[PDB]
């Protein structure tokens, strides 16, 4: 499925090139530039365990997820990934536990040492 496609075809977007965060652009965004650090970003996402089991989706509450980019308000893979996106883009990310919830996890739904799949749609962003 989609996780396996990222494993097989994904671009390594980490600074360390350790395959910790892998990305495929699924829909090219029409936006010109990536958001700046600090900007308010508006996203819709689907989150799955590596095995494909759904754990959360913003589409279940019909509400975009909103955070400030690059401020450590979310897991490291998200700060890394969203920073590479343009407005309107949908990407798939595969995130090793070092760049997500590590040995601690996010219990009960996310276990220790989980590799996570996310589809992120960058709906919009506004300058810090
Ligand atoms: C099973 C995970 C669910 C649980 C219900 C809320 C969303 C959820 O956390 C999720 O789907 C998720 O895994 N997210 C949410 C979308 C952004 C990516 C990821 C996330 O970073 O969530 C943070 C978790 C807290 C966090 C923050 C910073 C971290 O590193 C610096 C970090 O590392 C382990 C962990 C998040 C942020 C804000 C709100 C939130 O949940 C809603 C709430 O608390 O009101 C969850």
């Amino acid at each position: 499925g989609a996780p396996a496609t990222v494993t097989e075809q994904g671009e390594d977007i980490t600074s360390k090139k350790d395959r910790g965060v892998l990305k495929i652009v699924k829909r090219v965004g029409n936006g010109e530039e990536t958001p700046m650090i600090g900007d308010k970003v508006y996203v819709h996402y689907k989150g799955k365990l590596s095995n494909g089991k759904k754990f959360d989706s913003s589409h279940d509450r019909n509400e975009p997820f909103v955070f400030s980019l690059g401020k450590g308000q979310v897991i490291k893979a998200w700060d890394i990934g969203v920073a590479t996106m343009k407005k309107g883009e949908i990407c798939h990310l595969l995130c090793k536990p070092e760049y997500a919830y590590g040995s601690a996890g996010s219990l009960p739904k996310i276990p220790s040492n989980a590799t996570l799949f996310f589809e992120i749609e960058l709906l919009d962003f506004k300058g810090e």
